DNA sequence: TGTCGCTAAGTTC
DNA sequence: GAACTTAGC
């Protein structure tokens, strides 16, 4: 009778069906010897509300306190007579529950005997401010059904659940192959120590042509690659994809080149030719249903792909839209809106993976378009079909098949990108650590995960969580740096996860810090037992430490090393975000005083570490909120390491948990300003041998707002300034290279691609206030003006400053590379590139190096030294 | 409908 | 002296 299934996604509707939460997942079947999708609809998820008894009777807040004691019986009478009749509440169940409270609300006793009252969801809902003559507050009024079913039953992320006495549904309700009905939340439990099962992953790529007359989008080709056993606890499978399906729709106006039949016949029989977008979308929905994917993945799928598909279904009215999800409905969710919540609910029960958001979360790249990601991760070359060609692609069957194959190659690229970053296993692991639903975790953002993590930590520990909600404080300290160049060995010491360590050491928790509703609250007493937040932060720190130690294992494959690095970075970001959510003003657990205390202790620890290092009779040169750089004044490497170990031990002697480590050793240092330096890191190899690797932190060469010309010039200049050659030869080499680049630029030898300057928008092009035409925004608008895929917010736009005789300010002349390559009346701005893009970079780089000053650089570059 | 924190150099108007 | 952006912790 028991029914055991592994759950992935949960969907709820707080209005359509009240007190009903759906759990989608996989279940084992011996007949097919396979896992099949199923949906269990936990019904009768009774709403719960906790009423806080008062200390003494109050005459409806009019006569103030009267001194009459109030007990649980009086509270029950009051709720049964007045509140129940007033709010049209028929049946309710009451009990006394002793719970503790520590959150941002006044006059709520720390540990009190609340009266819990449960009533059916369908009945009306109490109001948040409801106050009677016997109680002063009601908690949990608006707690969503899904949240109650998750926290109460202790489910934390995808896992195996056991159901007692399942009931077959009277009529079909979901599109899955197995349906169960749970009549109460108490019949569902979680089973531990089992292997996660394989899932079905479908990567989709759609090529669309924008309608000329109607100024809208009409899909023309859709390809997808599906794997039926994509694991979630082992390495990605090779080959990544098992099978695929392609569909192509002839344009409403254009016609096939009298050879489409023969071309398709000689190519393959796995491609579906659709006469319209209606048939194409129907075929896509049928294939999705038959495959029943569990993770649909793509690029900008939340933003532009799923929304386009749903809108096209609505416009052409393709029947049975609900198949694009898992549930059965008739009223599509309203489109538009901010983010992709509407698009997410439009395919409920099917996790959605936008590789763009995952890549943003994990890796850092200059641009996030598909081409840049492909060139940066898989190290390939991605062919981009011009938007004009696609409309003209349906003129030769060869080019039609080429377009279809390009879509297929994009799909394969997306799947490989997903595999390499280990998006799915990492997402599942983070979801299990936090406790939220996987579909939300894969959508980015850290506030949700931290909120759910603390929610679990406090629910399992007998606390009452706060109701969902309907420069600020002193932060890090950066030491004043002694700018300049250093040739001896500079030792960089750093602290290990300084903020989580501070939280652990000083018991900075929710249940210990006696706040008072912008001062810094006093530190908690040591004798107090560990709180709720420190325990979770320590668990996360321990997981990160274990991953690091595993990385320390010698003879590890480079790819596995990259995977471990990504996982460790994700865990560090999760700990940092757990700290940060204490400062978010729009957070369930906003605790600004706690974040202020954490930052204040960090500043204190940094200042004390600096004091100790200085008292040790050495020289300090820099530090950013947890790190310190020391001037060794030595040359032998062994002495450097011995001094580092000595100082590390001396510093660590004063902290119970905090750890200081040798962040690095530098052979040559170039410290320009705060948060800007370059150095030659020294990695030992054995027998006293030490290899060198050039590391730049903060320079203008490592930012996407400078031309590649300036990037290469600064790279060479820094390479010289850091080497061991004598100063005179370094200066002469710099002069020769600068003259060479000047001659090349003046003669136009430099290629076009080295001129682009990239900037990322924050809002949409229109929403930007018309404050002049700040280059990127200007160029952005042009891209939107032309008939191509739009450039929405959070997109990298590349522009090149050119000349057209406009005689305007240099900023206003920003243009697009395609425009310049197309227009015959525009040309590159040589003086701009050699004056405001290269010279400032080299001048900042060579500021403390004797022998070079701004005038000399300007002269050597070929610029006129008049205005310099 | 949610969108981790603060700090700081650098460009533009 | 304010905005905007992109690095750094
Ligand atoms: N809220 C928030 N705080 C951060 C973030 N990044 C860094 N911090 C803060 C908290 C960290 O404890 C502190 C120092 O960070 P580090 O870069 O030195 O990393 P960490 O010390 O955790 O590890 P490490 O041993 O130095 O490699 O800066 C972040 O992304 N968000
Ligand atoms: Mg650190």
């Amino acid at each position: 009778q028991v029914f055991r299934f592994y759950w992935l996604d949960a969907y709820e509707d707080q209005y359509s069906q009240p007190g009903v939460v759906y759990l989608f997942g996989k279940v084992w079947i011996e007949s097919a010897d396979a896992y099949v999708s199923c949906c269990v609809s936990v019904k009768n998820i009774e709403r719960t509300v906790y009423l806080l008894p008062r200390e003494n009777r109050v005459q409806l807040s009019t006569g103030k306190d009267t001194g009459a004691p109030v007990s649980m019986m009086h509270v029950y009478q009051e709720f049964n007579e007045a509140v129940a009749e007033k709010y049209k509440i028929m049946k309710f169940k009451s009990k006394k529950v002793d719970k503790d409270y520590a959150f941002e609300i006044p006059d709520v006793p720390a540990s009190s005997e609340y009266l819990e009252v449960r009533y059916s969801a369908d009945s009306p809902q109490l109001p948040q401010d409801l106050k009677g003559e016997t109680f002063s507050h009601v908690f949990g009024t608006n707690t969503s059904s899904l949240e109650l079913f998750l926290l109460s039953r202790k489910i934390k992320g995808p896992s195996w659940l056991e159901i007692k006495s399942p009931q077959l549904s009277s009529q079909p309700m979901s599109w899955c192959k197995v349906e169960a009905v749970v009549t109460r939340p108490d019949q569902v439990s979680v089973v531990k120590d089992l292997a996660p099962p394989p899932v079905v992953v479908l990567s989709l790529s759609m090529k669309t042509v924008q309608n000329a007359k109607t100024h809208q989008n009409e899909i023309v080709a859709i390809a997808a690659l599906v794997h039926h056993t994509f694991p979630l606890d082992k390495a990605p499978p090779q080959p990544p994809f098992q099978t695929h399906f392609c569909v192509l729709s002839k344009l409403n106006d254009c016609i096939f080149p009298y050879d489409y039949n023969e071309a398709v016949k000689q190519k393959n029989a796995n491609i579906e030719i659709a006469l319209t977008e209606r048939t194409l979308l129907g075929f896509f929905l049928a294939k999705i249903h038959k495959i029943d994917p569990d993770v649909i993945v793509g690029h900008d799928i939340y933003g532009f792909d799923l929304e386009v598909l749903l809108q096209r279904i609505n416009s052409c009215k393709v029947p049975f839209w609900s198949k694009i999800g898992r549930l059965r409905r008739s009223v599509m969710p309203k489109l538009g809106g901010r983010s992709g919540f509407a698009e997410r609910n439009a395919a409920c029960g099917r996790i959605i993976c936008d590789i763009e958001i995952s890549a943003k979360e994990l890796i850092r790249c200059k641009s996030y378009h598909l081409s840049e990601l492909v060139h940066q991760i898989l190290k390939a070359e991605r062919v981009v079909i011009p938007p004009e060609n696609i409309r003209n692609a349906y003129n030769d069957s060869v080019h039609l098949l080429y377009m279809l194959e390009n879509t297929w190659i994009d799909a394969k690229f997306i799947l490989q990108i997903m595999c390499e970053l280990n998006v799915l296993p990492l997402a599942l692991q983070i979801t299990n650590i936090a406790g939220n639903v996987m579909s939300r975790t894969l959508m980015g953002g850290r506030s949700e995960r931290n909120e759910y993590l603390l929610l679990h930590a406090f629910t399992e520990n007998n606390f009452i969580v706060p109701d969902k909600p309907v420069a600020a404080y002193a932060g890090g300290l950066v030491l004043e740096p002694k700018v300049g160049f250093y040739d001896k060995f500079i030792l960089l010491l750093d602290f290990n996860s300084l903020y989580p360590s501070i939280i652990q050491e000083y018991n900075i928790c929710f249940t210990t810090v006696h706040r008072e509703a912008d001062e810094i609250p006093e530190l908690p007493h040591s004798d107090l037992e560990m709180g709720i937040l420190p325990r979770e932060i320590r668990k996360l720190v321990e997981r990160r430490r274990h991953v690091k130690q595993l990385m320390k294992q010698p003879d590890l494959n480079p790819d596995l090393y990259l995977q471990y690095d990504i996982r460790q970075k994700a865990l560090k970001l999760t700990a940092n975000s757990m700290y940060g959510c204490l400062g978010f003003s729009y957070s369930r657990f906003y605790a600004k005083p706690l974040a202020a205390l954490v930052t204040h202790q960090g500043r204190e620890i940094l200042l004390h570490t600096k004091e100790m290092v200085q008292k040790m009779n050495l020289e300090v040169i820099y530090g950013d909120t947890d790190s310190i750089m020391i001037n060794t004044n030595c040359n032998n490497l062994e002495e450097v390491f011995k001094l580092g170990n000595r100082v590390k031990s001396e510093i660590n002697k004063s902290y119970k948990l905090l750890e200081i480590d040798i962040d690095g050793i530098f052979k040559s240092l170039l410290l320009l300003k705060k948060k800007k330096y370059a150095a030659l890191t020294v990695e030992p190899t054995g027998d006293g041998k030490y290899v060198t690797k050039q590391e730049l932190k903060g320079l203008d060469i490592v930012r996407r707002d400078w031309c590649e010309l300036a990037k290469q010039a600064g790279n060479y200049v820094i390479s010289q300034i850091l080497s061991d050659q004598p100063r005179d030869s370094i200066v002469e080499n710099i002069q020769k290279k600068l003259t060479e680049i000047g001659e090349n630029v003046t003669n136009g030898t430099v290629p076009i691609t080295q001129y682009e300057i990239n900037k990322a928008l924050t809002k949409d092009p229109q929403d930007y206030p018309d404050k002049k035409s700040l280059p990127h925004v200007h160029v952005a608008l042009w891209i939107n003006s032309q008939g191509g895929r739009k450039v929405k917010a959070g997109d990298t736009i590349s522009y090149v400053i050119c000349q057209d005789g406009s005689n305007l300010s240099a900023s206003q002349r920003a243009y697009a590379q395609e425009q310049l390559q197309k227009q015959e009346n525009l040309s590159i701005d040589t003086q701009y590139y050699l004056s405001q893009q290269v010279h400032p970079v080299v001048a900042r780089i060579c500021e403390p190096i004797d022998g070079i000053d701004s005038a000399l650089i300007a002269m050597w570059l070929g610029l006129d030294p008049s205005q310099f």
